[PDB]
């Protein structure tokens, strides 16, 4: 029982069954961590303004225990039409693209 | 061990066991990444202004390697006060939906 | 076989080692649905307007089938630079934080 709380060996080869399942576990933990840090990063800007220019979008984020870096940008063209679209940094292979508009009803 | 990296038969019964973990892993990190790629899109909007009429917020977003369509709609009344909600379709089962409030300090 | 869907029993141990990987996914899935839900509520807001003063942002969103409770707040002085910071909180131990700066380009 390896220490006491893992414990992962089990029969000839569930100790290595129990290690991969715990790992990959972990590993999609980590991915929505620093992924919805990133995301939320992303989704926390909204261009000050823009009646017919080009606004930059970028800030960090974190969630739970990690953090990372979003960043992008959008042209704003009139009062009524808008769009905005921007790639977020997450961890190491965590990367997301986004890309939205906004409209007057 | 099946070809060579999976490997899911390991006892009597350890090929369903694996199989089926390996299965419920996979899920879960779909659903992140078409529901983080949903939601993104639909945190991605802000309305274009609005001292006291209706805003149509919709878009798309992308989140490693997947994508996602959401949308929405809110009503943004004067310059103080604002609400804004509004629901993602992300893959197939994967829907979630928004519902905040903007007010000045 | 336990009752006929789950049969988490397997061999000696493998009763408990499939119970053991069963409530880890579960509670993945689980942070990553409250966790998008509070997230999702903070990405939500944008803040109305904001030419130099301190602006309160604050909404609830749900994802799949949960729902957290998400607060923010920040300062919108002048109109072309801008920042956002709040935190989430979501379920029970889920909790995140954001902060990120808007610019027009």
């Amino acid at each position: 029982g390896d220490q006491a709380s893992w414990s992962h060996p089990q029969f000839e080869k569930g100790a290595h069954k129990f290690r991969q399942l715990d790992n990959r576990l972990d590993k999609l933990d980590t991915r929505v961590d620093k992924g919805l840090a990133s995301s939320a990063a992303l989704n926390s800007l909204f261009q000050p303004y823009g009646v017919g220019k080009v606004n930059f979008t970028a800030g960090v984020g974190g969630y739970r225990s990690s953090q990372a870096l979003a960043i992008g940008s959008g042209y704003r063209v009139n009062e009524s039409v808008a769009l905005k679209a921007g790639v977020a940094y997450a961890g190491s292979s965590d990367v997301m693209y986004n890309a939205s508009f906004n409209i007057e009803w």
